[PDB]
């Protein structure tokens, strides 16, 4: 897929599972528009959010639910969501693969860029 | 302050000095409302947000304009901004550190009494 | 394999290619003797360290040569190797991932544990 | 101080105090040579290793035991310790930052003037 998602858990040393994010899409009068929603499967990888056709030139927003994580493992974590904000194929289509590593007072966020 | 930030440059090893941030307080209507702002010093922190009479409980955004601390150095960024997003709860003082790569942020609060 | 590391550039935003790295293992006599060895493939990944056989209980260090990757890129980076230390196989086989991800003055490393 | 070492605990959202730590330089016969150590105070800090005199260049490894710090939190966690290795260059002033998690830790270098 053009855009993919991967998180970790820091504290288990383990993939994130069953974590819930939804895509954003800015649109013309600067609004976020959803655009693709899922979860985190057993491997902390989410696939399949959107096509090369539909994933136009844009400004798009990750927010994963990294709170609704921690609550159900029993930790009141600090921050409410991760966000990931960027634009996307500005020189052409690119392939995105965003990976968040979570702790429950920091997260990190870094994206591989490669062109298909 | 009972709010602080303060921004690392992880590719000059150096505090990331006039970096621009907006802080904004999440309304009844689910909609941002703007309450502080400010730019980061020579020693990357931003001080004086806000008072402990105005913070408040209530969820919080720090949106850190990262693209153009990126852009002013020649650097081609991945994300528009760093935004960090949190509930404060009922003594506290966040701190709000902000590790930043072009390509790359991490985040971390350290909550003291 | 049991054993794999995977290295990410989070200045340019793509894996971390052809960057070496030697593991050892600690001896009877706290001595590091040397393990195993190998670079990163264009996917930032090296595997084939190792085997579950070879690949017993006790405590190993990869020393991931950060230095000379920065250097290569024109970038004279801070630290002079990125080092993760860990025991092994404590209460029985695992699979190991080593993800580092580096900047010229940071860098991050994680470790995902898994239950073969 | 030439060198300060500050560490942080990602789990708790707070200095990580007590942590000890022992720094050292590489010698000729290419061993690490012990020359200065400490633990981290309340604010999670480490100050007073060294002075400009002493601190020359050279290689220097700063050897944190993360591993006692979460045995004696009650979690099991994955490093042995957090090592960081560097060379340093000649005014400088070097601080070390280290955020940790049980199966992760982070370390950035702000070196300034
Ligand atoms: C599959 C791919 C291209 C990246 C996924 O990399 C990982 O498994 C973990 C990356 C990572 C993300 C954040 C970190 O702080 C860190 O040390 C590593
Ligand atoms: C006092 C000074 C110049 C830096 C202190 O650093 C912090 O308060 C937080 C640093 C930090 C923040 C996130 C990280 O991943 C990391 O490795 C370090
Ligand atoms: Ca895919
Ligand atoms: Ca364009
Ligand atoms: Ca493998
Ligand atoms: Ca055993």
């Amino acid at each position: 897929c053009p855009l993919m998602v991967k998180v970790l858990d820091a504290v288990r040393g383990s993939p994130a599972i069953n974590v819930a994010m939804h895509v954003f899409r800015k649109a013309a009068d600067d609004t976020w528009e959803p655009f693709a929603s899922g979860k985190t499967s057993e491997s902390g990888e989410l696939h399949g959010l959107t096509t090369e056709e539909e994933f136009v030139e844009g400004i798009y927003k990750v927010e994963i639910d990294t709170k609704s994580y921690w609550k159900a493992l029993g930790i009141s974590p600090f921050h409410e969501h991760a966000e990931v904000v960027f634009t996307a194929n500005d020189s052409g289509p690119r392939r995105y693969t965003i990976a968040a590593l979570l702790s429950p007072y920091s997260y990190s966020t870094t994206a591989v860029v490669t062109n298909p």
